[PDB]
């Protein structure tokens, strides 16, 4: 069994999620089983993972030690009709919210919070004592239980959390005590096998839960090397683990040799030989961290994406209008401003031209701010993340990419796959080994925006150009198609 | 000969300009000859109209006296450099502009604009004195020549107006006195048939034109009746004239007796007996419309739209996509569906409303939407010509007015396959939906019961593609071929 080790599923797939779930889905068709590891308690990920794996796709380690793994949502409850009819409490609602303030006859006793408006989905519950102070906390999980209770001091500060499997049993305490003003964990009882066992640290939580899930001949895969390598670490090395790096390396790519390790990375890279192999996606990165590495340890390049056989349209093109598209989450490494400062002295050469901007982060209010300042309402938009950007390929003219820094991006090979070239800055790693200038969209030079305008505008200009790398974009989807993959996957995990 | 007489083509399609131009390709196919007739002065016209009739078949009022009716672009003609390399000036470009202010040795003779940034297409010229009076603007076709010089006075108030042909002779000159505070005409020379001819305003010159353009047999048809039905009236009953109505022909729809006619509307009722007939669209209005007068002339509907044979209805389960392919313009009410959006958004997290259209609004709607803080949910697309593509991932269209004829849109809608919940307004809603068949009628502005079915449908896909096959049912009993049987029946009798 191979276990794809991650922290969690979000509501929006990040790019590490995103690619654990692709080898998830190779290894679902090559025939070996599989299954995704995630650490990070979270009552929502029942939810979250619903439209990309089956709950017995994945363990997640709360979920384990709440004999919650493979539970499914039940059936609902009414929980108002509970509170007023059941236990003779009156309900003032909250205004402007799915909030609600318990009452026993003028006794004030807890705040209700829904996620739904349909009232149906109940987040957590607040317990208040004779003089209105928050004492406890319940929080539930999406598919109905109580899974944790926290108990309150001082400040609503965190004092410890108890964690309950779905018929009630605790199963779990954390014992916090706070440093620099927030909640360090300091003790862990785990009620497990009917017995009773310690742990300092979430982490001492991880390693014992990896050596319950392993077997003889079981492999692992660390992908959050933030929090899995320190895990990993407290592991016997007669548990095979290969490291997965999912970005660049190193804190400025320039500066190949004298530049330190990420943070991120950093606790794997001192714990070299306890890793049996580790995997890029970029040629180019192979062989840069195995040149740093000093080839203590094999590296492998497996690109994290794939693609896939197209059974929607492809380039068909309004004649009329022009549609750039960029997909990336809104975050500062994308440099999605310098796209709408594009579009800003772009209109007037393509009027009627239009940039949608897929994804969901935390710069969307600024990046809101500008296509509100340049009055460009009506040709820049933010369409909130989705997946199945399959329709949302079909008329695309071009793809942008301007970020800095990206490793392997799948939107870049999702774009060649729907037959849609990109224009890239010439970056570490990724737009360099998937875009070849003048084959299926252009490398610019990195933050130079007077480049970047030319060539799209070039590409504008001449449909007949953008025809030509349309066609050369799928040939070069073709060097990633699934079978490529699969077989490049099955041959790793054989040779380990 | 048949003439559908209208005002101009816009940048953006209007209504009317859509239902001219469906009009046109309907007795283009069927064989009949025919083509729009354009009445005011519009030098952008001949570019307007490049995407939907050919300029065989238009004939602008302006075009004909200026000697430019069935004219195309010249070759390109290089201003910025004739202004340096033949006439030595020197071109101080304006920031953020395409203009340039042109000086002959430090003396500031013209503002020159241009349309697009390339500098191939110039606009118009203004013109300074030497206290630096703007005396003189030159207004250029899109074509290439000098369409119209306007002479300036005081505040730069317009006085008169010189319309040229393209060699430079000149055809027409308008001269203009203020009103309030707007210009209005006064005096029309017309250089016609080595003649000269004086109108007193720009009706009794639309009246001339037609009976140019009028021989035996020729039959009109009254498309802009706030302006053609003026006309018309200053014609002879030997010239035979259609009216033709495009929203309701009432101030007050709920007063089928009693309201007055819309502004447009009344210089046409008062003189009935001028007109072979109306036509309208819906069997409706050709009923209400027949009652109030009288039957004195022949009312016929005949629907402005059809429907005619590009992806369809491909859903993508997890969005929701809410379209609105209407103008932005105050009786559409598009405010209510921000609204309707904004409480939808917590039961519909994925949704998205697409607002297709032109308008005066865009400012009062973007605000609303930046206010609910909806950016991510609903756009304003601004007006789009071929929609075929849009239609596709649409779940169910919207609409919200309350004046409407036939609703082209509606029935867009339902040829691509996409179920349409309208309030219940005259005219066109009410013939076109069948609630619980291919979309639903709402009771008028009862903004809950709108809400309370658009959740509804939304909830049940399964309804949605029910809703979707009646659409495309219905929208078959308006085709094409049938549209061409009703127009050249409608013709023959006439």
């Amino acid at each position: 069994m191979n276990y794809f080790v991650g922290n969690s599923l979000g509501v929006n797939l990040t790019g590490i999620e995103k690619a654990i779930i692709n080898r998830l889905n190779l290894f679902k068709e090559m025939g070996r089983p599989a299954q995704c590891v995630f650490l990070s308690w979270n009552r929502y990920l029942y939810r979250n993972a619903q439209n990309y794996i089956t709950s017995s796709d994945y363990i997640n380690m709360y979920d384990f030690f709440q004999e919650a793994t493979y539970l499914e949502r039940n059936e609902p409850f009414d929980w108002l009709s509970y509170w007023t009819d059941e236990c003779h409490y009156t309900l003032k609602h909250v205004e402007n919210s799915h909030d609600f303030r318990i009452y026993d006859q003028e006794r004030f006793l807890m705040y209700a919070h829904f996620q739904d408006p349909k009232y149906r989905i109940l987040d957590y519950v607040n317990h208040f004592d004779s003089q209105r102070r928050k004492v406890k906390r319940d929080f539930y999980d999406v598919r109905g239980f109580l899974s944790c209770s926290r108990i309150l001091v001082d400040k609503q500060q965190t004092l410890c959390e108890f964690f309950y499997n779905p018929e009630g049993d605790t199963k779990l305490e954390k014992y916090f005590s706070y440093k620099d003003g927030k909640p360090e964990v300091q003790k862990i009882i785990v009620y497990y096998a009917n017995k009773q066992y310690f742990f300092n640290n979430e982490t001492e939580l991880g390693a014992f839960f990896i050596k319950q899930l392993y077997q003889h001949g079981d492999l692992f895969f660390s992908d959050r090397n933030v929090y899995t390598a320190p895990i990993f670490n407290l592991t016997p090395e007669s548990i095979p683990v290969v490291a997965v790096l999912h970005s660049t390396h190193i804190k400025n790519i320039d500066a190949l040799d004298s530049s330190p390790f990420k943070n991120v990375y950093k606790a794997m890279f001192e714990n070299l030989s306890r890793y049996r192999a580790i995997i890029v996606s970029t040629e180019q990165q192979k062989l840069d961290v195995e040149k740093r590495i000093n080839h203590t340890i094999p590296v492998v390049n497996i690109p994290v994406g794939y693609s896939e056989t197209i059974d929607t349209p492809v380039q068909t093109l309004d004649q009329r209008s022009v549609k750039l598209i960029s997909v990336a989450r809104y975050s500062p490494e994308k440099q999605l401003h310098q796209q709408i400062e594009l579009i800003k002295r772009l209109v007037s050469y393509v009027p009627k031209i239009e940039l949608h901007m897929y994804g969901f982060g935390s710069e969307s209010k600024k990046l809101n701010e500008l296509i509100q300042k340049y009055g460009l309402e009506n040709h820049v938009y933010l369409r909130g993340f989705l997946s199945n950007l399959d329709q949302e390929y079909s008329d695309a003219y071009l793809s942008l990419i301007t970020s800095n820094m990206e490793g392997f991006s799948l939107a870049l090979l999702e774009s060649l796959a729907h037959g849609v070239p990109v224009i890239s800055y010439d970056i570490k790693y990724g737009p360099n080994e998937l875009i070849t200038s003048d084959f299926n969209g252009y490398l610019i030079t990195k933050n130079d925006e007077d480049a970047l305008f030319d060539k799209v505008k070039y590409v504008i200009d001449h449909p007949e150009v953008q025809q030509r790398l349309s066609k050369g974009s799928l040939a070069k989807a073709q060097q990633y198609s699934k079978a490529s993959l699969i077989k490049q996957w099955d041959q790793f995990v054989r040779l380990i």
